[PDB]
């Protein structure tokens, strides 16, 4: 059986070409392929994270009406995942920013989240992710935006679903404890907050190089966060991680996941970055049937499924 509550992949593409807003489906961005998601489910993956742009889903003002056509594809993608019994993570992949300006109004953000959650309120397999990778912004604001999201979600009657909260510092696991301590004060009447951290293995933790620092760097970089979660009685997820298809990265990945598997009292699982249809020869592609991580990394993930 499965080692973790959740183990799966990001399904990237709806957030592509972000300099073009709204942009054009099939030209600037694309939604995930349900057929290749099905393949990942057959391999044992049970969670799929779906990035999208806030501005494409709710144009101009985040308190306004959704765009019906982009919403239609978000719904279709999400419900196709959940119809197969997998969890679907709704990820406004926005960096704490809307038209590249910091989201400074928790109340506006709460209305955005009631709008979004109302589209999925009765689906217990949807997971709401408040925002991808807050960074370079006020730490109390980040707390308040996460809380506003939770409040908006629950106000819509979407009470069955987990909520993935994200911290500042690009929600990095390695930087969590001295940046994001205040995030322990988030509240949820459903008691379904998961602290989503991201952890890359290259020098600067940006996940842009296929080269990992060392064969133990993953374990090393999530150790402090693991202790923080335990000390605070919280649960976490690694919502993005990756490494190159090479020996040092594969060893680091195994080491990190084996470490997590020893600490399942706090770690709910892990989500690879990334599958999706427009990655080609991308160093981290988990897209069946020919992504490099699909072919060379999935065999080292299978032990957890």
């Amino acid at each position: 059986a499965k080692v973790f509550q959740w183990f799966g992949s990001n399904e990237s593409g709806a957030e592509f070409g972000s300099q073009n807003l709204p942009g054009v489906e099939g030209k600037d961005y694309i939604w995930p392929d349900p057929n290749t998601i099905d393949t990942l489910i057959s391999k044992g993956m049970n969670i799929f994270r779906v990035p999208f742009m806030m501005e494409r889903l709710v144009p101009n003002s985040m308190t306004g009406s959704p765009d019906p056509n982009y919403l239609a594809d978000l719904i279709a993608t999400v419900n196709a995942i959940t119809q197969k019994g997998a969890y679907a993570v709704v990820d406004p992949h926005n960096y704490g920013r809307y038209y590249n300006s910091i989201i400074s109004s928790p109340s506006d953000f709460e209305t955005f989240w009631k709008t979004v959650a109302s589209q999925f309120a009765s689906n217990p397999l949807v997971i709401f992710d408040t925002d991808n990778e807050y960074h370079d912004m006020d730490q109390t604001l980040v707390l308040n935006l996460n809380q506003a999201a939770i409040d908006g979600i629950r106000s819509a009657g979407a009470t069955s679903q987990y909520i993935f909260v994200e911290g500042n510092s690009w929600t990095g696991a390695w930087t969590w404890t001295n940046v994001n301590d205040n995030m322990k004060s988030l509240t949820d009447p459903s008691d379904k907050i998961i602290y989503e951290m991201h952890q890359y293995l290259d020098s600067d933790g940006s996940g842009t190089s296929a080269t990992c620092v060392s064969s133990t760097i993953g374990q090393e970089r999530i150790t402090s966060a693991t202790q923080w979660l335990r000390a605070n009685g919280k649960k976490g997820i690694i919502g993005e991680f990756a490494g190159g298809a090479d020996n040092v990265c594969e060893t680091a990945i195994t080491g990190m996941l084996d470490y997590m598997a020893q600490n399942t009292d706090v770690w709910t699982g892990a989500i690879w970055w990334a599958a999706g249809p427009w990655w080609g020869d991308y160093i981290f592609s988990m897209e069946p049937d020919n992504g490099i991580a699909y072919q060379q990394i999935l065999p080292i993930l299978t032990p957890y499924l």
